[PDB]
């Protein structure tokens, strides 16, 4: 089940600038942001809050997703969750990637989302499937 599901028209998602869809029975959220398309598990690794509900900044020059429970910054391009570490100049800092990007590609209009294999695993696969409960 690795490939592409047309989830939508190239139109439809330049407005509002971010759409959800359901890819192998993975759901996904997808983001249109500065000109770049992206997709990621839906449900924040974390606790599993609703990263299509998040509003996207940029930290340490990375376009974020903030997810709306508990604000933590996931990177769009990697799933890189990103902080500052501070010495009671705040650095930036990463745990890896902790939420599953999928492959996104435009041809002819249409958005086409790819489940991702790489890398083996990520914490936000455990909201991604099966039986679990989500955490605010
Ligand atoms: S569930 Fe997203 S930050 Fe806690």
């Amino acid at each position: 089940k690795y490939t592409s599901v047309c989830v939508g028209r190239e139109e439809d998602i330049r407005k509002s600038e971010r759409m959800t869809a359901v890819v192998h029975d993975r759901e996904v959220v997808i983001f249109y942001h500065k000109g770049e398309y992206h997709a990621m598990d839906i449900r924040c690794y974390h606790s599993g809050g609703p990263l299509h509900l998040g509003e996207i900044e940029d930290f340490n020059g990375q376009s974020c997703i903030v997810c709306p429970w508990h604000k933590y910054k996931i990177t769009l391009a990697t799933g890189e969750g990103l902080y500052q570490s501070i010495n009671p100049k705040p650095k930036w800092c990463s745990k890896g990637v902790k939420q599953r990007i999928h492959t996104v590609k435009v041809d002819n209009g249409n958005i086409y989302v790819t489940l991702s294999k790489e890398p083996f695993k990520c914490d936000s696969d455990y909201y991604a499937t099966g039986e679990f409960k989500v955490i605010q």
